[PDB]
This record gives structure tokens, C-alpha cells and sequence, in this order.
């Protein structure tokens, strides 16, 4: 539905996740690429 209770604009690709900014969203990407 259409209601105003909602924090999160980006969402992960990998666990089905969802963050409020890219970078709570960014450095979490990390846990699947192996970059680290
Ligand atoms: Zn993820």
C-alpha cells in the first residue's frame, strides 16, 4: 500500500536486504564481493 511509514530507498541484490543511504548499503555489498 501507499503509507508513510518507511526509511529505505536502497535495497541489496544478494539477501533481499534494504538500507536507508548507499553507503549503509555500499559497505554492505562488501559481504558478498570478495573485494574484502
Ligand atoms: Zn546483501
Amino acid at each position: 500500500g501507499s503509507s508513510g511509514s518507511s526509511g529505505l530507498l536502497y535495497d541489496c541484490h544478494i539477501c533481499e536486504r534494504k538500507f536507508k543511504n548507499e553507503l549503509d548499503r555500499d559497505r554492505h555489498m562488501l559481504v558478498h564481493g570478495d573485494k574484502w
